[PDB]
């Protein structure tokens, strides 16, 4: 008890997130707060917590998922369970969940998610990409999320009350980004109760049933990047870039301020940090690896990337001479 | 001759329900008269009893059939069968019931509930959600509530004549909703009846969208759940707040207190879809929440006091065992 | 001979159904003659005699299916096949017709219907909801009509060629529910119900759609339409259940019950076409049965208890005396 | 390391492709850099590599995805997957990619694609005219883009992070010519900044409805219409080819000047392309072969001279 | 080797088409040169051969394509496949061409084209009628022929190659039939024809569906001697095949032949000749058989 | 010799039919010349024989398909094949006729037809509602004609251009009926093929389905001397069924029948005529027999 007390004071979840996920600190905020909350006993044990994440494309919806499984889980495989709800488009699918009847093909073999379950109790489940279900594959999770009871086709019923659902869609995603209008209200010169009023009208037509969206604990908002967050993704990139050159070929990896200005020239809103992970991609690895494959990146060298309208690469000093595939 | 003393003791049924539910109470007053009704004798033993319980979301359905079947058969697990109908959404899933004809994978299991009903023929069956059923598989059910008798995929009646048979659905939801609240205007001019309005407006819906004449026609009691007053929101709210001081004491041994304002700030953010969910998650997020963070060495085993802030209707905290003094700031940016 | 001489003198078929069955005389005349004429020989011996049972919901289908099985057998259960077709709603569940075939999962058990059959070749065998069974079913069932015999799964044949088939539905219950009640009405105007061959010619199309086997409504022997009851029959009804509850009273507490014609009446207005006799049952339970019930732990003692009108709800009175009960109020 | 990196060096996969791929400089260039990429290992091997080949009818857009697949899977059959997405124009035809549920007709078979990916997971994925499916079944492939991950009707789940698909398809055709126009355009007193993709968006978000799945995808790489010079090349290919044949077949030599190239391009379609170019060279030229040919006019060994046969 | 060179060397496609073929000369050389030039090379093997026969119904079209399929396919009759389009004119019946998807109705199938192809690669397949295929459908045999590469509905892909497709309709049959820019104008037996192609290009997606096409072949209403051919040959197989043999010569002299002729059901087709001929040739010698009237044969000489 | 010389006897198989039929002289005279042509080498006996029969309900069309098999088979009707094509569809189409081949969902290989066609190749074969039959169960069809060798479940076909099919509408039930001319202009004191495929060609695709049948035989309603003849005939059954037939006298019989027949067949066929009998004849004898009032020698009664 003291232990895991002291250790959960010393490193919260919340700080742990931070590593991983840039902005977004009322969905960390909210998330660290209900798991906080479960960890230290204050919850009812009769009904599991439910999580709904919304918002644009590319906002760490699944990351921040991936990252709570991890830490409520340290390792295990089977502590965190996926469902990509993209795959139950049609009714006949939720068979998937439970298994088909006695008499039938594929009997023999229980509900793969109630096996799954089985394995781990008080796993954490993700359905990814919830919206993509057809809407009464939804009604098999009314008694799960209310009371974490589902009975595979062979009739053995499992209990997961103390698990943790978290389903992620971009259901409202239009609308949370353009109530997002209110950073660029500048009173001075975050959604409120009645918005939420009017993600719910969105949330039932796509959600067919009152009886769904009144089972989940928390809806979770994931707001569009401003411009400081977007500078701290393409840094964070180009971190995880140097760290990789550094360990594989000992190659020191440098970049100007500006470097990071140039880059989020490349931000497409529609698409999230994705956008800026292909961009960094595109317009700096490539010269690395054509520098690497051309033998101009020697072991334990110093490269420092250039600002001009494009990016250039210096080894150590003089700029590194551009390679020609095509000879 | 003291089990019938008892027995003629034995009316607390109506008191039982409504410690765990608050209003509802005609349906409270059905159930319980037609539950006394098959205790005393006084009840044909050629047909089960069934019921169909309509309503909105989070308005005490289940909770009523899970309290009924506990009432009736005390702690006993197999005296409560329970069945979550969205799983049979299908035509051919209706082979769980039965099991398996002969020649077929499983078929030696047999039927899940016939099994069940064989354990205790007087249990007490539940078919949560039966809307989400496919029809073709509400169809098996004519001969289940009509005379009780099923037979299994090997060809064995399990004759559950006295079983109890209770289903919950929100198929009329919004209709019900809606005349209740009317009814309620209607009552404010100066309380939950409606004579002919499931007539003309309740039936056309359960038959047409969903059922045939015969399956409805064997149905003993259809039992309405209405949406909370503002009343019984205040008392939806003391409860949970007493479930949650309840455990704080007997856990941590911390006592804990709270001001009816406190209570009206917590019912303002009711949700009528949601019913007492919305309450219970409310509670959870703006109370338990600081409580939980609050247990990070800053509660002891004293009268911490849960006041409002001077921010009337817009925050609330927690303060310490002595009164004078509010809880810190939790300190999570370390 | 003995059994011969008793069975067709001072009890018939219609006497004793009569005594189970409110209205429905035509049906009744028409499953008793049938029965007569089979019992005689003067039928088609070669073929077993098949019915066909329609109407709304809750008008005795099963109930009358019931009362001829025991008729015919009279306490034997062996003698009464009862099949809820209900279960037949897949292709594979014919299989519980004969069992699986050799070396199969159970194959042991040649399926329930052949071995009842055999136990009791003449019994009264009852498909009730036959519409809800899968088209292979019925294409089973009018293969044992046509052959009269059915094979099981081990090669065993089964001769039932004197066996009674007798089958419930509701496919064309709104059509007869509306005609019988239009017929009524239009006889109101002469001011009865006797569905003529040419409703029967625009019900058959909709037979011919449901089972899509024109042989087999054909090979049909009998179709027995059931009319919605009338108000005098929706009297009967309440006394036969207020009579049920009143000797049911008198033999379990010795307690006397006592009614009007004006709580008939009372009852009888709660009545739901659409349900039928149910309808009726439920209203005399949850209106007198549940304030006998109330009372009963406390109150009740041998004596007269009658039911009475105020205004327009049922109320009782006390043993032998004028005085009406007061209700042990639940709670407090 | 060494010999492998020295292979690549010396016969890069640009100079593969330019052996059959004429023109289309600029996808040969970002394909080829983002397959050195990977190679080189500088590439997160969380996420599959993705490609949306973009341009008008028959200008090699499945021919560099077949060119490709060869490189990478030449001595491998299963190292290449085809799809065609016209197979899958309606909703439920996402079935045929992971399999029918527990309990339904072809469960026991399981995912054609989950089978293939399994059997390769390291293969080359084409979705041949990804316009043609129905939106719905796009759906499904967001795991796939994403994470390389796909889960079967039995639950058994594929990995395919290493995995490259490319998507063939001619949505903004029109929209690409009109600015291919734009190098033709020129004062002229090649290469395509290409901003203008801000404005080829809504036409792919109008097809292809959800922003998520644009996401998803690395590269988009847009295919130009040939130019005259790139015609004479296709139309040279088609007569090496034509004459390889009957040397091959007949022993037939076969030979030409500019005048016949340039009567052949002469003939070209814009709709087609490199088709138009084929089914002129074949209607203009092998018509005249063949039908000498059965008429005993061409003794094994001769030599054909095409002196501008024409009109 | 040997096998090959007599494969070769035997009689060619045009001989056995004229054969059994009256008429049509012009689709018959086309089709003919097609053939021949593929099987000397001179044609490249990645794309299916694609026919498309125009005209008139009941004129030979599908004789035609069965005599092909003969040449190719002698020995087998899996060599020969038909679809026609009349059963593939709604969204639905796209799954009835290449099957279900896994879970779905008739999966087993597998779809009629591929469950034939799958047996024979290098058929003749005559899609009849393609003008009442569902654009769907269109799209799918349109894929076909570019590529030759299909996938059935339980995922197993065919190759095609050297499969040979010939498409049916009859969208510009009276515009042929009263151009008849051969027959009764040339021949009985280039025109420049330039409204066919905006015919076709105003019923499809002109830009797949007609430069896919490999050829177009048409077909012409019959000629008095064309039908004068058919009715001797119908009346040539009814005479030797003569199983009472001794009544054989039964010859028919010349004008009776005419007469039948002059039952004019071109409309029809051939068949039609066909009835007309055993009407009035066949009932009177069954009478006469059955009546025992007529031993040992006589000349069909001079009726109605 | 003798099985040659008895199968020669049969004939006039005209008289064989009517010996147990009553009416319908046009069609059993058809079949009965057809049956000929195809024997005596006069029919194209390379293809299958198929015939289509036009009508209402219940007038003799199995009855004449049910004797046509006990005539031409030996006995017992072993080569009879009649399926009622209303309950195949697309859930039931090959897992029923062609039957489910192995490997499908069922193994019911044969299933309905080729399931019993294994051992009578030259079956009469009825399938008794093509207005019920399915889309691609007519499809299927297609195969019996040509060559037949339709598949079955096992994979086995069965040339047909022996068998005798005999497909049935009700569709066309109106064409002779609302006319009678095909039956008052026949002869008594209407052309063949009045109008050709009225309704038929519209609904069933002639081009394949009713371009292939052979034939096509069109039922009549039933006379009033028709009518009376089976009145009379199941009258003199029910008396001789009667166990003691000394109580049976028949008096006034064919008043009785006259009676009867005034319920007309109208409605669904001779089944009418039977439901009359029974309702007027067989009810009123067992409440007689009940009433113990049948000690012998009794008359009838003359009801209405
Ligand atoms: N703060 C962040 N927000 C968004 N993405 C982040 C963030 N930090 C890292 N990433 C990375 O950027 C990518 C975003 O993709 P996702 O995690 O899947 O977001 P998403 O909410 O699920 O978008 P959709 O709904 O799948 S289109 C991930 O690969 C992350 O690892
Ligand atoms: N004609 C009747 N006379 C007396 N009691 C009847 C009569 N009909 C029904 N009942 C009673 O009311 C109950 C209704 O059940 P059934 O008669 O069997 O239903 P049904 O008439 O067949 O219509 P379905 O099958 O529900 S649509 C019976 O169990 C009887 O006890
Ligand atoms: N750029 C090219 N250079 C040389 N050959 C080409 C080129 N493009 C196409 N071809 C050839 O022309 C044919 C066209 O095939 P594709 O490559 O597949 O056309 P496509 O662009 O991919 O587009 P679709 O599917 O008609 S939209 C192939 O036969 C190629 O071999
Ligand atoms: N020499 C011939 N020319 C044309 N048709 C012929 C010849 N011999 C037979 N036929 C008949 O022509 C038909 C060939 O197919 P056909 O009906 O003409 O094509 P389609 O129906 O598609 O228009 C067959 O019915 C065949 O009997
Ligand atoms: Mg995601
Ligand atoms: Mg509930
Ligand atoms: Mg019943
Ligand atoms: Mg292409």
């Amino acid at each position: 008890r003291k232990r895991e007390a002291e250790e959960r004071r010393r490193f919260p979840l919340e700080q742990r997130l931070k590593e991983h996920i840039i902005g977004q600190e009322s969905a960390i905020a909210t998330v660290g707060a209900a798991i906080r909350r479960k960890e230290n006993g204050w919850y009812d044990e009769e009904h599991p917590l439910v999580f709904l994440f919304l918002g644009s494309s590319g906002i760490g919806k699944t990351e921040l998922a991936k990252q709570t499984a991890k830490y409520m889980h340290k390792d295990a495989k089977k502590g965190f369970i996926r469902l990509d709800m993209s795959e139950f488009q049609e009714r006949h699918e939720v068979a998937k969940f439970i298994g088909s009847p006695p008499g039938y093909v594929g009997h023999e073999e229980g509900g793969q998610l109630t096996k799954k379950l089985k394995q781990c109790p008080n796993a954490v489940v993700l359905f990814d990409e919830v919206d993509k279900a057809h809407p009464d594959v939804l009604t098999i999770m009314l008694q799960l999320f209310d009371e974490g009871r589902l009975t595979d086709g062979k009739g053995k019923t499992i209990d997961c009350k103390d698990a943790i659902f978290i389903m992620t869609s971009n259901v409202a995603s239009d609308e949370i980004a353009q109530h997002a209008l209110q950073l660029r209200q500048e009173a001075l010169e975050i959604s409120k109760n009645f918005k939420e009023n009017v993600i719910r009208p969105i949330l039932k037509a796509h959600f067919r049933r009152d009886e769904f969206l009144g089972r989940i604990n928390e809806i979770v908002y994931f707001l569009p990047f401003c411009h400081s967050e977007l500078i701290q993704l393409v840094n964070k990139e180009l971190n995880f870039w140097a760290k990789r050159a550094k360990q594989r070929h000992n190659i020191t990896l440098l970049w100007d301020r500006e470097v990071a200005d140039v880059l989020v020239d490349g931000y497409n809103v529609h698409y999230g940090a994705r956008s800026i992970k292909h961009e960094v991609e595109r317009r700096v690895v490539n010269q690395l690896a054509a520098a690497y494959e051309q033998d101009l990146l020697p072991g334990g060298c110093t490269l420092r990337i250039t600002v001009e309208d494009s990016d250039k690469q210096l080894l150590k000093s003089p700029e590194l001479p551009s390679p020609q595939a095509e000879k």
